[PDB]
Formats: C-alpha cells, structure tokens, sequence
C-alpha cells in the first residue's frame, strides 16, 4: 500500500521527501499559479504536478479535493487513471503529488488547430472507457462530466482520466438528452450511458476538429439540439474506418435505453483493435508539439 504521507513513490521505488525537497517551476498549466504546480524532485530528477489545498482554502473545494484524491488513492491499480505519488501536509497545506501529464484533449484540439489522428484516439477511447468502467465497478463512481479537458496525454504516449472531479457529483455541450430531459418523471436519474454520449461527442470534435454544435450562440440552443437533432455521427468523406464510425454511432443513440454500458462498448471491434494494434503515440505527440511550439 502507498505511503499516503511523507513520502513519493516513483518509479517502483518509495523515497522519504517533504516539501523542500520539490524545486517550484511554475504553474502546471496556464492562470494554474497559487494552485497546481509543476515541480522538481531534487533526489530523483523526477518532475510532477503539485495541487496545493491551503487550509485557508475555500471549503467546498477542498471537499471536491479530498473526494477526489480519495477515489485516486484507491485507484492504483488501473492504468487509465492519472496517479498520485504521495502528499505532504503541513501546519497551512496539504501538496498532493501527482503524474504530470503534457496537455488534455481540449488543449491539444486547441493547438492543433484540427483533426486529431483516428489511431490516436482509438487509443483513447480505450483508455477512456476503460477507466470510466473501472470507475464505475470498483468504486461505484459515475464519473458525470466526460469531455476532452478530462483526457489527460503526455509525451511518454500515455491517454489517462484526470483526477479532477474524478469522484463524480456550458459542458451542457456534451450533456446526453436524458440528462437534460429525463424522459421518465417517476425514474428521473441518468446513468453511466449519459458519460457514453459524452465520449461520443467528445470523439466526433476531436475527429473532426469541429464540436458538433459549434453554430449554437446560447447554452440553451445547444440543449434544443441536441434534443431535436439527429445525433451528430462522424464524417462519411474523412476515411474514417467502419469500426470507428459504427463505435461513434453506438455512443450517439438518443434512446439511453438502447445505449451501450461499458460492458458493452468493450466488445465493439474498434475497441478489441486498439487493444493489441501497435500505435505509437509517444512519437505522435512529440512531433506534433515540435510542429506547433511558439518560441518560448
């Protein structure tokens, strides 16, 4: 079992540590200063991402932290599932070392400026599903806010769940329909398939490069969209294959009650391929990066 304080487990290899031992390099990500922090650890080399919990801190925040990292700490054993390395807690804060990762799904759209490979995201999808699935039938979590700022990449090819709000209860965009309008008044509560249309519609923005409702200029056309409109399936002119477009069309079924569990979506032949097609994604991400880097 991980030391759960005092300590960072990396690698295979568990090291003594406290807070002097992290050399503070910035913010992880942008406007992330005060909060998440990318870091040093001076014994190892090693560099992580830092949340720092001030006990100062808003309090229901900090609740949404500890139910998180709690679902974290207890999901070492799944690899789809962005780990924590230990804390440290002093008199003022609580520094939960993480897994860095390079950039999520919607940063990486974002920088791209266009369609993200299909074999990248089969890769993905995988990864995803897989760690919703686990979410789901081990720890009972119903993760309720799928969408690609929750797809976390590095530049080791790894595609992970981030941790944030990984302990489940304008993203009204990936809102499946029963969720906006639950079709039964006396059985109101959408399930884990309202998460497998968000991934679907996930998958047809980083596809394409174009969320499918991009026209909408209200949060509130959006919901009658999705309501009224077709389900929006994948391009039949980009070569995607039928595996990937018949994957995305699953996902996209309005009736919830003919939507695929998890337990389902991993025996869908895009899945099984990208379980065992070698796809290197390593190699992927660092060229596209290279491709896309501003002069510091």
């Amino acid at each position: 079992s991980m030391k759960q304080t005092g300590y960072l487990t990396i690698g295979g290899q568990r090291y003594q540590a406290e807070i002097n031992d992290l050399e503070n390099l910035g913010e992880m990500g942008s406007g992330t200063c005060g909060q998440v922090w990318k870091m040093r650890f001076r014994k190892t080399g090693h560099v992580i991402a830092v949340k720092q919990m001030r006990r100062s801190g808003n309090k229901e925040e900090n609740k949404r932290i500890l139910m998180d990292l709690d679902v974290v700490l207890k999901s070492h054993d799944c690899p789809y599932i962005v780990q924590c390395f230990g804390t440290f807690i002093t008199n003022t804060d609580v520094f939960i070392a993480m897994e860095l990762m390079g950039t999520c799904a919607e940063k990486l759209k974002k920088r791209m400026q266009g369609p993200i490979p299909e074999r990248i995201l089969g890769k993905m999808t995988v990864a995803i599903v897989k760690a919703l699935y686990y979410l789901k039938e081990k720890h009972g979590v119903i993760h309720r806010d799928v969408k690609p700022s929750n797809i976390l990449l590095d530049e080791r090819g790894q595609i992970k769940l981030c941790d944030f709000g990984i302990s489940g209860r304008g993203c009204a965009a990936y809102m499946a329909p029963e969720r906006i309008d639950p079709p039964d008044p006396t059985k109101p509560d959408y399930d884990i398939r309202a998460d497998v249309w968000s991934l679907g519609i996930s998958l047809v923005e980083l596809a394409t490069g174009q969320f499918p409702y991009k026209n909408c200029k209200t949060d509130f056309e959006v919901l009658t969209k999705v309501l009224q409109e077709e389900p929006p399936l994948l391009p039949g002119h980009m070569g995607f294959s039928g595996d990937f477009q018949s994957f995305v069309k699953d996902c996209l079924t309005k009736d919830h009650r003919k939507r695929p569990k998890y337990n389902k979506l991993l025996e869908h032949s895009f899945i099984k391929r990208y379980e065992t097609l070698e796809v290197d994604v390593a190699s992927w991400f660092k060229d596209v990066m290279a491709k896309t880097e501003s002069p510091r």
